[PDB]
């Protein structure tokens, strides 16, 4: 019964699913398909990434929506109002950037 | 006497640490908690990130 024992992976009793798939495998490449299950993620890791790839890892990323809208250079008016917010203190300036200051906005620029 | 021998992982003297534990995991979620230290990359990874995940 003994030669040698060059045992194969499924010889091996007690390993895992994913141990014996990654035993296996020949390249980093490989390994990285086993292990990395989100798409979006591999993606990234491989260095390949589509649009699509770039946005749904943006939505892993970051929770604000109007900066994941300024992310993806697509704003809605409502986007651009409260990113206004975040780049100007200033109310009678925000009123300028909205295009429609109130009244008093457009006394306050004018004084300013 | 026997076809196999199922040897076991811990039955590979060369095995390193990490390569054992792989060895026996059996899902790729699994591997990935196995691989990735930082856990705002295994997050984004796993697509389960918090507002402190995509903040760091």
């Amino acid at each position: 019964r003994s030669k040698e024992i060059s045992i194969e992976v499924e010889d091996i009793k007690d390993a895992g699913d994913t141990g014996k798939r990654l035993l296996k495998i020949n390249t980093p490449s490989g390994a990285r398909n086993i292990i990395i299950e989100n798409e979006d993620a591999k993606a990234l890791i491989n260095g390949e990434t589509t649009n699509t790839n770039k946005k749904n890892l943006q939505d892993l990323l970051f929770s604000d929506g109007n900066v994941k809208a300024f992310l993806q250079a697509t704003t809605t008016d409502e986007n651009k109002t409260a990113l206004q917010q975040l780049l100007v203190s200033n109310a009678d300036v925000l009123g300028l950037l909205s295009g429609n200051p109130t009244s008093d906005n457009k006394i306050n620029l004018r004084t300013m």
